[PDB]
């Protein structure tokens, strides 16, 4: 084998990711939940894997661009090959999920986005569950997650507190798709 694409976002009041090809906000703590959340595996030795747009790669400081203890999938048309042996460049979704079903030391399939990719994600036949980051506000995005039919889904009952850094307020929030549940 079973394999989840999970999509993870963080979205602010307007449903708002990303504002002049950065993010709007810095949550050091949100962020250390999304590294956990899409590196952690129930067997160890086997991987998990970050599909993501072009942009949110270039978004990524170059220290930590090939996401660590991640097999890295880039959608790009324009980009030449990634000679790192952790990261791979595809030219489309289907391409991509086809790369990696193919290898057996993937466990999950996380897309991080980039809203041309949470659509085909959002479309895919794989899509498991989404992992929302709600954030108070309107941050004046200029790119925003995809309209997305939460009748799909069932969200999970789990006692979710209030959470807030540099006075910036959000909560989580996820969904499993009724298809699963
Ligand atoms: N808050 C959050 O959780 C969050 C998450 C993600 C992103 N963001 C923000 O949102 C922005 C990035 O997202 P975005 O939607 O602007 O861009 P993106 O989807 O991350 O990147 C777009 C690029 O990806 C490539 N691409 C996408 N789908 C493809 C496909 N099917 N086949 C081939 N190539 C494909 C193309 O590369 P070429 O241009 O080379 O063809 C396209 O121009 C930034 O502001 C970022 O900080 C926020
Ligand atoms: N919720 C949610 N928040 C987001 O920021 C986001 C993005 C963009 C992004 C994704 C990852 C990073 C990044 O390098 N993060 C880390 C930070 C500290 C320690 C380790 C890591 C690591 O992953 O190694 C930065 C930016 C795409 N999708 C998202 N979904």
């Amino acid at each position: 084998r079973t394999l989840h694409m999970n999509l993870i976002v963080a979205v602010d009041g307007c449903g708002g990711i990303g504002r002049n090809g950065g993010m709007p906000w810095f949550l050091p703590a949100e962020m250390a939940r999304f590294a956990k959340l899409t590196t952690l595996t129930t067997d160890s030795g086997k991987k998990n894997a970050v599909i993501m747009g072009r942009k949110v790669w270039e978004s990524i400081p170059p220290k930590f661009r090939p996401l660590k203890s991640r097999f890295n999938v880039v959608l790009s048309k324009k980009m030449k090959e990634e000679s790192n042996e952790n990261v791979v460049v595809a030219r489309s979704f289907e391409s991509a999920v086809s790369l990696l079903q193919d290898m057996e030391n993937i466990e999950t399939i996380w897309n991080i986005g980039g809203r041309e990719v949470y659509e085909l994600g959002l479309n895919s036949p794989f899509l498991h569950q989404m992992y929302i980051t709600r954030v108070e506000g309107d941050f004046l995005a200029d790119v925003f997650f995809p309209r997305v039919d939460y009748g799909r889904f069932i969200k999970s009952t789990e006692s979710e507190e209030m959470h807030e850094e540099k006075g910036i307020k959000y909560r989580y929030e996820i969904y499993t798709i009724k298809t699963d549940k």
